[PDB]
This record gives structure tokens, sequence and C-alpha cells, in this order.
């Protein structure tokens, strides 16, 4: 009754028992289903370790205000949409800006947006989109701004209200391939914290300046809790004021660990023809010559997933 082999069999009872990855054994470097929307964020993208949210799942990300949360998301619907995605959008904070969004790839004049009157009708409006299995995402903004009828008008539900939602919306997204995107901003979230298969925690780190007057900021993700590959990854990226997530700057960051560029005395380099002094000069260099850029977004999408 060898050990590995004994462990492997009852392991695996388990999957069948609960679910795909109820057990996942961290360093395993598995990929199989699929179906991501990738994030715009390369980094990132890896960190989830399927390259993307998996589509057909709730997902949260939570964090504290001006943590670019929002923009993480909207980027996630971008891409949902820049392929023929049909996005819902539940806003409940109503703080939503347009044109920032559209700066992203979004397309807004075909998204559908929607600002319900009680936590009740939003969590059901959504959930009727999703059984319409027209959409293709969805974020509902703002896990807190979905107050109970109650304490609108007379006078703890929610943590109540979201359970319900739910266990109804979790099964049917499920089997609709539409994957559903909250937004924690550090209640209800004691459930959605064991409903999500993957939740994330945006928090800003730094702020990338130049002398200037500042700008975007050094955002910090971490994977916390991950069903489908394994948790506890994480990964970094610039966000441009006004601009969103430096696909650029981030294909800095990632072609210098990865060892596809080289900075000798601060000067950056892609194999022999040299990109500039500093980052903010080198990402000014790729958002150029596309073609020069395109090969390392081709070439960590090779030695990765
Ligand atoms: N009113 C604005 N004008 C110009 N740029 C903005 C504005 N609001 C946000 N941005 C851009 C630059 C900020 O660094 C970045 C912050 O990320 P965002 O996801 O928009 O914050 P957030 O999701 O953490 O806070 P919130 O809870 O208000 O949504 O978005």
């Amino acid at each position: 009754p060898d050990r590995e082999k004994a462990l492997e069999l009852a392991m695996a009872q388990i999957d069948k028992n609960f679910g795909k990855g109820s057990v996942m054994r961290l360093g395993e470097e598995v990929r199989q289903p699929i179906s991501v929307i990738p994030t715009g964020s390369i980094s990132l993208d890896v960190a989830l370790g399927i390259g993307g949210l998996p589509r057909g799942r709730v997902i949260e990300i939570y964090g504290p205000e001006s943590s670019g949360k929002t923009t993480v998301a909207l980027h996630a619907v971008a891409n949902a949409q820049a392929a023929g995605g049909i996005a819902a959008f539940i806003d409940a904070e109503h703080a939503l800006d347009p044109e920032y969004a559209k700066k992203l790839g979004v397309d807004t004049d075909s998204l559908l947006v929607s600002q319900p009157d009680t936590g009740e009708q939003a969590l059901e409006i959504a959930d009727m989109l999703v059984r319409s299995g027209a959409l293709d995402i969805i974020v509902i903004d703002s896990v807190a701004a979905l107050v109970p009828r109650a304490e609108i008008e007379g006078e703890g539900l929610q943590a109540r209200l979201m359970s319900q939602a739910l266990r109804k919306m979790t099964g049917a997204l499920n089997n609709s391939g539409t994957t559903a995107i909250f937004i924690n901003a550090l209640t209800g979230g004691k459930a959605l914290k064991f409903y999500a298969s993957v939740r994330l925690d945006v928090r800003r780190i730094e702020t990338l300046k130049d002398g200037t007057d500042a700008v975007g900021n050094r955002t910090r993700v971490k994977v916390v809790k991950n069903k489908v590959s394994p948790p506890f990854k994480q990964a970094e990226f610039d966000i441009l004021y006004g601009q969103g997530i430096s696909r650029e700057g981030s294909l800095i960051d990632m072609g210098v660990e990865h060892g596809f560029i080289r900075k000798s005395g601060s000067w950056f380099t892609y194999e022999g023809e040299q990109l500039g002094q500093g980052k903010e000069n080198a990402r000014k260099f790729l958002l150029e010559n596309t073609d020069v850029a395109n090969e390392i977004e081709k070439k960590i999408k090779e030695k990765l997933g």
C-alpha cells in the first residue's frame, strides 16, 4: 500500500466527490479546460494559471478604493466583447465613467447597464440576464451597495440576501458559460467568499511618476482563492492615469525576469537592438513599433502557457 500510490487513489476520489480541484497540489502545473477571458495583463494572466478569468464561474475582486479593481474588471469586458461577447453591468454605485472605459477597448454603445432600486432587484435583473444565456461576462458593482429592501424603507439580511441569489445563480451561470464578476471594497461577502471559484486581492502598492504629476500606479494583485489552477500566486502591473494597464510596461517587467531583455546600465535591450534608458522611456519605445512588442508577447506566451 505504497504512500504516493495510496494517496492519489483517495485523492482522485475527492475531485469525483466534491469537484475538479477541491484538492490541489501547489506545484502542479496542470492545464486543461481553459475557456478564459484575458485580463489584458499578461502578468496577472499567468498568475491565474490558465491565463485569464475562467468563464462560467463567479469571481470576486476585492480591494480598497482607488485600487484599480473596476479597471481590471472593465478590462475583462473589453476582451470579452472584442471577441463578440455580450457584457452586462449592474451599476449600484453609479460611479462609472464612459470616457475612460471606451479608452480600454469597451464597446460602450453595445453594453448592458442597469441601475436597480434594491438589493433584491439587482440580484434578479442579473440572475435573469444570466439565465438568458446571452451574456459572456457580467460585473456587478459594489457588493456593498446591494442594500436589502428595508434599510431603504423601514427597518441582518444581505448576509441572507446574497446567500440566496448565489445558490441559485451559481448553478445558473454554471452551465451557461457566463462569468460573473462581483466587486468588493474593504457582510454578505461571508458567502461570496465561499461561492466564488476565484477571489482576487487588488491593492495599490507604489506610484509611477517621472518628476511629473504622478499619473498611474504599480498595482499588486494576490489571487488568494483559486480552484482551477493552484492558489496564492501573484503579479504586479502598471495602470496609467486615464489609460489603463500598461500592456507594454507589463511586457518589460515580464521581459526582464524571463530573460528576454537585458538591463546593462539601466539601458534596456532586446537581443542586440537596445530600447532606451529607464522604464518610462522603454514602454514609450514599444508603444510605437508593435511588431517588436508582438514578438515578446509571442515569446512569453511560449515560455509558459
Ligand atoms: N475620476 C477619474 N479621473 C481620471 N482617472 C481616473 C478616475 N478614477 C479612476 N481613474 C483611474 C486612475 C486611478 O489610478 C485608477 C484607479 O482604479 P479604479 O479601478 O478606477 O479604482 P477603484 O476600483 O479601486 O476605486 P472605486 O471603489 O472607486 O471603484 O483608475
